[PDB]
């Protein structure tokens, strides 16, 4: 005898059929597969093929309404770990792939799940009803796993590794709600997905792995263990990142941010260089020139330097110049180390050296206003200390270094200073706006001020952060490598961040912003206890991001 | 006809096997160990390799995410008691081993187990995902028991018993979470782990008896039950240990302290002797050299008599010191009865005989600092009473007793002395940190005060405990050994304390520190009632110590 | 690439009047206990002998790299002393600037290339330099 309690890991459990499963999708997908010549991987007595791997986990409380969606999972080889081995060696592959589902609960417990597999051409989120669909309807009682089949559904003769086409989508939604007879605190279960390939799964012709790599068919690899962790920067302050920053109100960067096309509507490369530019006017107030403050100006689209957007110098920051007048320190601005130095010879002024802030204004020879909008503005860099003389030559240049500090007016620290009501942005980036119970997120890293260099992280004085729209390596990747087919629009590709005590996740949409489901919650999330983190793959966006850090 | 609620010794139950006990694995385990000659203890009708018996028994909390870590143990003959018994008798080994889990409780509730064997060349840590192995699923409701058979895979031909080398892991962790419907105070059931060599188990080479090389014995003999309740000392002080204290947020001592691989980050071998320096000058205040107090002080790194390193000399406290000035006191501190000597065969001088306090400062002999880091320093050295006699020679030193007590003004309650905001650390040093719920313990004792003689445990006053990272029998006992092989980092060797109405478990890290799941509080638990210590071995840091206080 | 941040080392200006003086920072390797990776020098240090200059002139092939002067009893920069200074190894910081290639009994040296307005001369002081670094040339042609 064999109890239901122990299941082997090649077990199947029950089989739950469908109607979307037939023997002639099987006969007919087999058959047009063979336009990439013999089957290959099809050894049937293989470890990989014969056993049930680990896909995901879901919850299912009594909260969960019928027709509400708990699962879902799109046709892939990256579902199984080792067909997602095996495909950087293929270039094409075909037929179904099984998911196993253990519930784990008493029997006790009420409330059942359906599940279907809708076929390609339809919209996955919520107001897709599953139970009007060819379904099967599992208990929260199974004792047994139960594993359904999902067929290759597709328009083509094959699925080719960098672009598949259309594939089907396996939705586990609510069919009735699930009860507690009991009543307290007590009320979810835990639902395991596993995966195994199909019988008539297959790769179809051969590649050479020197060819589009795992690097360009998905951004899995882009978001990896150590780069939020411990080596990754952000795209603005080139800081070791040390949390994600919920932004309830939603926010839009466009310098140094890459969408998932590999485009850009920023003025900087995915580097930290320095800011250069050549012909902006300079000039010192007053007619003595002594502890002057050296101011520049150039307006923005004049800088012909670049050679992806002639808005403004590499490097520069998208930030709203905060106006400030005498000895008085500002408050959350972009300050950094530099020089004016003459257009004439490249030779930089001995005595203007300072730390200048740098940012975006509106009118520059009159009243010193910020600015978002690039259009009819100017980049504007004026220094917070004191400077002997001052070059009023108006061709000449500024030279700042790449990195920068936060200016505090005093020792203590203050708020994540790229604040969304100022970062600015060329007309026609579009914007990181919350959908549904998922808010877009930042990165943050500690950045220090001009209030305590000594400050640092946990610092008794108060701890200063600085966020970026991306991590530097994931911006790196985005413009080397296209993913325009990985990720239709209202779709996120998701990972998921485990840490010691709970298990978040974060998802990238098309426009390259980052998103997790944490509500209007505003509060810093620790990435200390970070300990793993691993790829799901594409999933709704109207779909919400699981959150639990207890 | 059994029900199946009673199980016999030998019965194995349900018999799980993942995909690695295969028929050829056996083959190719028999006859390759045939280099040890032939085998020892195969008969297969002995009572100690038929029955299961027990090996540990482990708690399944309700808390406990998909995921964690529940039982790992490594392929060794110490995972049964005969076997354990035999290894000291026999000088090699292989085959593989049964692991039959008995899970307690009832149908009620609801949750499954995962677990796999894992390959021998694997690293075992928090990026190891279990269910992405061939595993098999074991339910909550299990009645009968369940056998998990870890095979010998291994790239050498058998496992010498000092250096097995390459083993497989089985590891089994939580597949879905525990529930259960009632909710309330049980949450949580215990699974007994038994054992049984396998059908292929065997042992080759005899050699004397206690004879073995790396995996050294399991450091369970430096910690038996007298250590509490008796003799066994502190690393400050010589006094008896009363009781364990925990610190929230973590602490660091680097003076007397050794890790497990055999090595120490600082001065002072582990003797209490004396303390003594050559070089280093002394002064006074004042213009009358009459009722005074000597100022002596050196710079770090002029122990050249110090042949473990350079910058403090042999029995040097490691108190930063507390700065004061005048007939008060100070508070608390570092205090010894000592005396002044000088270079060039000289005696100690007769009519300078005092209590001084020893500390490290910054800046002397003006605006006296303490001192937190060790490199940059300088070793100081001042009475606290009064001498009618100075000397001021640019060579002269110290000779303090190397038992210390401290100072206290008032003397009522206090604080136990030194606190973690106050202990010196050499650059390089590792620091303990609170993982999970486990917070660093260190160990108090009773200590004599300059203010009240009677420092004894009783009325009139409540006693001042001074405390110290780790004890001196276990300094001693480690100071030689080397247990870099004994155990594997990520988790701790964990004991078992029993008192008269209850137990805790302490476990000890690989940086030589001891932790325990109290919690957040920083209450002294006492050392009157406990009873003996018995071992329990390897057990990771996701599972959390009990605290079954009275 | 990260700042380098050193605490309590004694920094210095020559002369008694301090106005356009070239402003000096020395520590002593092996006394930067901020690192978990070593004592000896500030993290992102650069691994460069000091080239010795005085006066009004560019040094030839040289670290130099913006940061300033602040106190370590607040953490607050000085407003006056920002320059580009050059980092590097040198041998005796109150006498004679020697460069040095060995790490032992040496010591981690800082000092501005262009004109700095008064100077810390605290011995407790502390410097705050940059991460990343440009050379300093003696002429507008470049050099090996």
């Amino acid at each position: 005898s064999v109890p239901g309690t122990t299941t082997d890991g090649m077990d199947p459990g029950v089989v739950a059929t469908t109607s979307v499963v037939t023997a002639e999708n099987s006969s007919a997908s087999i058959a047009t597969a063979g336009i990439g010549g013999p089957p290959q991987q099809v050894d049937q007595q293989e470890t990989w093929r014969t056993n049930f791997y680990y896909n995901d986990v879901f919850t299912w409380s009594v909260a969960d309404a019928p027709g509400s969606i708990l699962y879902t999972v799109q046709h892939s080889p990256q579902n199984n770990p080792f067909t997602a081995v095996l495909s950087q060696m293929y270039a094409g592959w075909a037929g179904g792939m099984q998911f196993r589902f253990i519930v784990a609960g008493s029997g006790v417990f009420g409330g059942r799940l359906v599940a279907a597999v809708i076929p390609p051409g339809i919209e996955i989120g919520p107001g897709l009803e599953v139970r009007q669909f060819p379904h099967v309807v599992i208990d929260a009682r199974s004792l047994e796993p139960v594993t359904i089949t999902m067929p290759d559904l597709r328009p083509n003769m094959y699925h080719p590794t960098g672009d598949p086409g259309l594939v089907p989508t396996l939705v586990l939604s609510v069919y009735n709600n699930l009860i507690n007879p009991f009543g307290g605190s007590t009320s979810a279960i835990q639902v395991t997905v596993e995966t195994r390939p199909s019988e008539d799964f297959e790769f179809v012709m051969i590649r050479a792995p020197s060819s589009k790599t795992v690097d360009s068919i998905s951004p899995a690899g882009l978001l990896t263990t150590p780069v939020l962790t411990g080596v990754g920067n952000d795209n603005r302050w080139n800081g070791q990142i040390v949390g994600l920053q919920p932004v309830p109100g939603g926010f839009s960067t466009c310098n140094r941010h890459w969408n998932l096309n590999g485009s850009t509507y920023g003025w900087s490369s995915p580097r930290f260089a320095d800011i250069d530019h050549r012909r902006g006017s300079a000039s010192y107030p007053g007619n003595n020139a002594t502890n002057v403050l050296q101011f520049w100006y150039a307006n923005a689209g004049s800088a012909i330097d670049n050679p992806i957007s002639q808005v403004a110098p590499d490097g520069f920051p998208d930030m709203s110049f905060v106006p400030f007048n005498g000895p008085g320190i500002p408050a959350a601005g972009w300050v950094g180390f530099g020089a004016i130095w003459n257009s004439n010879s490249g030779a930089p002024n001995v005595t203007t050296v300072q730390a200048y802030e740098l940012g975006f204004a509106t009118g520059a020879p009159g009243n010193l206003q910020p600015t978002t909008n690039t259009s009819g503005s100017q980049t504007v860099a004026k220094s917070i200390y004191a400077v002997v003389t001052g070059t009023a030559q108006n061709p000449a240049g500024l030279f700042v270094m790449a990195s920068g500090v936060i200016s505090t007016p005093s020792a203590n620290a203050i708020t994540y200073t790229p604040q969304p009501d100022r970062i600015v942005t060329t007309p026609g980036t579009p914007a990181a706006a919350p959908v549904g119970k998922n808010t877009p997120i930042m990165f943050a890293s500690v950045v220090r001020r001009t209030g305590d260099v000594n400050a640092t992280a946990g610092s008794a004085n108060g701890t200063q952060y600085g966020t970026g729209s991306q991590p530097l390596p994931v911006t790196i990747g985005l413009s080397l490598n296209n993913y325009s087919s990985a990720l239709m629009p209202g779709q996120f590709f998701v990972w998921q961040l485990t840490f010691a005590s709970g298990f978040m996740e974060i998802g990238l949409s098309v426009d390259g912003y980052f998103y997790a489901g944490t509500g209007a919650s505003t509060t810093l999330i620790d990435l200390t206890e970070l300990i793993d983190v691993r790829p799901v793959g594409p999933r709704p966006s109207k779909s919400t991001l699981v959150f639990n850090l207890g």
